[PDB]
């Protein structure tokens, strides 16, 4: 109850059908329909999901996105049956701002957007917002075209939060009304504007980019403002060494799919625990999908049957090592000998260390998390999506744990 955590839909989806140890799949299975979102592989990871019309309009995200067969497939059959979501589970929906965020205004219709949200059948609905990014750095004071421009987008915003809480009076779900800022200061006028419109919920925006002290000050400058009642939404934000600092002030609801996104996209640190500690996934690359083995293939560096057993061999390595049939040693130096390759001798030297830190430590073996217990040491490889995707789940799975960790923590004395 006291902070909910919503997961973002942004086709995060795995194909249940995939052969790790031979890397095909059943070729003739329908994306979406046949694949499975983390709350159809764990009990409960999350507390519900966040929609985003832009994305379910395909146009947005810029990307192997909604096709119009899904979109089709979502409002004939209603959105609960789309995503199999548990009856225990709950709703946001949102407009996907980011999508537009360079456009002059946002392109749709406060109308709509309570359309969708009343088809959808969401629990709760976040008004239709226009992005300020930028905030202004310590001792940094925005003037000129630069603060017009975030004046304006704040007008914009307030104008449609207005008309949203208006035109909205008759709908099941509960409405948010999205607060944008550029400093401290700029935040508060925005949430004193939605409360005096008679908003008891409210969506902090744009505050992905920013660091966390950035963050808290906003936060401790809109505490005063804040009641018994009013929920308090923070838009991409999931941080869980400051989870117990929002709750002191007055969140109640995060949204993020960086854990997932932390998978894949950064170079160390990709297997998160609930230490907080983390884990560097070992590289192994499609010989053929890397743009850097294409090259040396194609300039004549190594001859292509060479390259597909010196990755052949890393991987059988490290299935070898995780049925206890191979040495840390031996396994080490097959993953190097490629690792040598994809990147070059002195960057196999580098990261000798946090690889034998992560084969050795076997963290894949500790955690409970069904995908760990599923596919073993496959979480702790950085190959293709269907492994990298998996990753991502553990560390939604992580993130929720973490959660409910300082959740179950109560002040006394
Ligand atoms: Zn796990």
């Amino acid at each position: 109850s006291k902070l909910k955590y919503f997961f973002p839909d942004s086709q995060d989806f795995i194909d249940p059908s995939f052969d790790f140890v031979r890397e095909t799949r059943n070729e003739h299975r329908v994306r979406q329909r046949d694949d499975h979102y983390p709350h159809e592989v764990f009990p409960h990871p999350y507390d519900g999901m966040l929609v985003s019309k832009a994305v379910v309009d395909g146009l947005g995200g810029g990307e192997s996105k909604y096709t119009r067969a899904q979109r089709l497939r979502y409002f004939r059959n209603g959105m609960k049956h789309f995503f199999r979501l548990p009856d225990n589970m709950q709703t946001m929906g949102d407009c996907g701002a980011f999508t537009y965020v360079n456009q002059d205004v946002p392109p749709y219709r406060v109308e709509e957007v309570i359309e969708f949200y009343e088809t959808s059948r969401f629990n709760y609905g976040v008004s239709l917002d226009h992005i300020i990014f930028g905030y202004e750095k310590p001792g940094e004071s925005f003037s000129g075209e630069v603060l017009a421009e975030c004046r304006r987008r704040q007008d914009i915003t307030l104008t449609l939060a207005q008309d949203f809480l208006v035109k909205s009076q008759k709908s099941c779900f509960t409405p948010f009304g999205v607060a944008h800022g550029w400093n401290k200061k700029s935040y508060r006028q925005s949430v004193e504007a939605l409360l005096a419109m008679g908003y008891k919920n409210i969506t902090m925006g744009g505050m992905v980019p920013l660091k966390t002290a950035q963050i808290l000050e906003t936060l401790e400058e809109i505490k005063p403002l804040l009641k018994s009642d009013t929920q308090v939404h923070l838009l991409g934000i999931a941080r869980p060494e400051s989870f117990a600092d929002f709750i002191r002030l007055g969140v109640t609801s995060i949204d993020s799919t960086t854990p997932l996104q932390q998978a894949f996209k950064d170079r160390k640190n990709n297997y998160h625990t609930p230490e907080g500690r983390a884990y560097t996934a070992v590289r192994v690359p499609q010989f053929d999908a890397n743009p850097s083995l294409s090259r040396k293939i194609k300039s004549g560096v190594i001859d292509q049957d060479v390259a597909r057993h010196l990755e052949k061999d890393a991987m059988h390595a490290l299935f070898e090592y995780d049925n206890n049939a191979l040495s840390l040693e031996k396994t080490l130096e097959a993953v190097l000998a490629y690792e040598r390759l994809h990147s070059g001798e002195k960057e196999a030297e580098k990261i000798r260390a946090d690889y034998e830190r992560t084969l050795g430590d076997r963290p894949w073996r500790k955690c409970e998390c069904n995908i760990c217990r599923s596919i073993g040491i496959n979480v702790i490889i950085f190959r293709g999506a269907e492994r990298n995707r998996r990753r991502g789940f553990h560390n939604i799975q992580v993130l929720y744990n973490r959660l409910q960790y300082t959740l179950s923590l109560r002040s006394e004395d």
